[PDB]
């Protein structure tokens, strides 16, 4: 089982990007935007007693996997997928895509590493929509017994991620 430092505090990442244009000429699979957000740890730590204790990088939107698989999940916008993970500086220490669960090592004091939370916005179908990604919690990174106090969450606030399909612009030739 795992114990948390006194005053353990989740770090929340505000997922936000400038308006993402997606065009008919973009291929399915296009990384329309990879956006990074600094993870600034706050000193929270935890320590566990068993190799059966785990950390989980979980997705929370409960949207179906997109037709592209590879951890690209559908969103509320047609033809637009979202994929989440973490990195350190210079794209090192790739976490692997959310979701995953791994066992921890007993006795090790864990802290959140300085680095980056990553949002990828992906074209998942030929026909793409426009509009505002649905707000709310998108991920939590937590140890067993403490899903209610994650190390790290990521959340969309309000209209922070918008998609513009250029076909919808009705360009006057």
């Amino acid at each position: 089982y795992c114990t948390l430092s006194s005053g353990f505090t989740t770090v929340d990442i505000s997922m936000a990007v400038g308006r993402v244009v997606v065009r008919p000429s973009d291929p399915v699979g296009k990384i329309l935007r990879k956006a990074t957000f600094p993870i600034n740890p706050n000193g929270s730590t935890l320590r566990c007693t068993s190799y059966s204790d785990t950390i989980t990088a979980a997705l929370t939107q409960n949207y179906p996997l997109s037709p592209l698989g590879n951890s690209i999940y559908s969103t509320n916008i047609p033809g637009i997928g979202i994929r989440l993970y973490r990195e350190a500086e210079n794209a090192t220490n790739f976490s692997g895509y959310y979701p995953y669960t791994r066992s921890l090592t007993p006795g090790t004091t864990y802290n959140l590493a300085q680095g980056y939370f990553v949002v990828e916005i992906v074209k998942t179908a030929d026909q793409t929509g426009s509009g505002t990604l649905v707000p709310g919690l998108y991920s939590r990174y937590y140890v067993n017994g403490h899903m209610d106090r994650p190390f790290l969450t990521s959340t969309v606030y309000g209209n922070a991620i918008t998609i513009a399909s250029s076909s919808h612009h009705h360009h006057h030739h």
